[PDB]
């Protein structure tokens, strides 16, 4: 944590309310003075290629928008653009305690909240989430979603809950969705995924038994598609795309 | 959730980061016999056909940590851990975060919700790795400077925002031990209301390094061999079972 000088410089996420700040739309790069921050105060969040990535938490007039227009940069500078938009967020909502009303102030040696009056403290919030792709034979299980309404056809999602695995919430989230249960749990990868604040755990599975039966709240529609007969998919560079690929990659044939 | 009559089956009754262990057991029967009927409480699970319940309040004597209860079947350990944590969520937003104003709970989901600003928020789980790392015949065991109890145990931190999970096993090796590691294997999850982790469990493979301990997290770390093994946490933890996991190759 520092106030910014002139000969500052890296990757700025400039970011409030869940928004950075994207002139023609590209992360912004260089020297402080370049984006009119010097006096401005910056949390260092981490380093791409010996490049500072500094938050700062602040509005701009224009330009503001959603982290995913950066996705195609690597991976590694796209986790720390979510990074610092998480962070943001973090500290706005922790103004107050929770506990106890006071104000409540940031730690100065680690991501934290601590409150002014209380004893009690906050870290940022990941909400552990996830995902799996379901293999019957020569098939992959897809479904449309509710919610979304875009004419993708992807895997199955949900949040974990308190007091269960990863293990029970794949079962859980893919009976209660679909009515199908599932073998051969396998994970394969994890993924930050900062729409608000999700930590994706990426699983492979085998059908075992049951009917498709659907819950309309989640899915509009839900089927077997055999790996060369694919509808529309979730774009390259979600954990969902790649979880096909290798289910599709997969299918021996 | 709604009010309690003289309903039956496991009882958690939580008040900040402790539950009601009568002589050190989870109190299982009917509402009468706890003094429980027209009190609040909130079903949280089923255990072998009977209702698990979390009522939120203090009693005068017998509270105590859910570690008390760990030798209870791990559902219903699981179960006794999601009453308090939840009970810790509650108490945690009586007041929003982002507004000041008070908050009232979700009926439809466990939430916390702002008339005032309409933001919200659902149950912090703290996801956390775990890692045994092994060296052919051996594997790492550190003595942690926390605990300072004669037990030797594998590496563990909390992931941080924007890092994966295959991140977080290698940071914290790194961080806490100096080595770097490859061939990282997930074997399995488990929640951990201590107060809010959920272990990710990971096998990992020595590549390169030298074992330089962090005196702020770790008093000692060595290479054991498989067959001649120090004191090793308590059967029945997500380390345990790591352990016993590689000990078996
Ligand atoms: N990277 C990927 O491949 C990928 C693909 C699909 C979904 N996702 C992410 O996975 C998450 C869940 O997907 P979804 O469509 O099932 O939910 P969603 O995107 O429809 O989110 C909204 C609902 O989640 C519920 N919920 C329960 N617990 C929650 C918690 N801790 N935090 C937030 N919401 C909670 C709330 O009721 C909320 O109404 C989302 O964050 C989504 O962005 C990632
Ligand atoms: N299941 C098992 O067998 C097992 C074994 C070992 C450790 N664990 C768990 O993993 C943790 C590892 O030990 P420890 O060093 O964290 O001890 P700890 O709980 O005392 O650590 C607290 C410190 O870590 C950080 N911290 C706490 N919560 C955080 C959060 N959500 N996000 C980021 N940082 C946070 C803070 O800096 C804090 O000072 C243990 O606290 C325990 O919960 C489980
Ligand atoms: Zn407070
Ligand atoms: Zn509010």
């Amino acid at each position: 944590d520092r106030i910014i000088e002139k000969l500052d410089h890296g990757w700025w996420v400039v970011s409030h309310e869940q928004k950075l700040w994207l002139p023609k739309g590209e992360l912004p790069y260089g020297e402080a003075a370049n984006f009119d921050l010097v006096g401005q105060r910056a949390l260092q969040i981490g380093e791409w290629q010996g490049e500072p990535v500094w938050l700062v938490q602040q509005q701009r007039r224009h330009d503001m928008g959603s982290v995913r227009q950066v996705i195609d940069l690597d991976v590694g500078l796209f986790q720390l653009a979510g990074r610092g938009v998480q962070l943001a967020e973090f500290y706005r909502s922790h103004k107050y305690c929770g506990y106890c009303g006071h104000e409540m102030y940031p730690s100065k040696t680690e991501w934290a909240m601590l409150c002014s009056h209380c004893r009690e403290r906050y870290y940022p919030q990941i909400a552990p989430c996830i995902i799996v792709a379901i293999r019957r034979d020569d098939s992959i299980l897809l479904a449309q979603h509710t919610r979304h309404r875009n004419g993708v056809h992807t895997v199955l999602a949900g949040f974990v809950e308190v007091g269960e695995t990863l293990e029970q919430a794949v079962a859980r989230e893919v009976m209660e969705q679909s009515g199908i249960k599932v073998k051969n749990l396998r994970y394969v990868t994890s993924q930050p995924w900062p729409f608000p604040q999700s930590l994706m755990t990426a699983f492979m599975a085998e059908y075992d038994s049951g009917d498709i039966v659907i819950d309309p709240k989640e899915l509009l529609e839900a089927n077997w598609y055999r790996y060369d007969d694919l509808p529309l998919l979730p774009p390259p560079g979600t954990v969902a795309r790649r979880l096909i690929e290798d289910t599709v990659a997969m299918c021996e044939y």
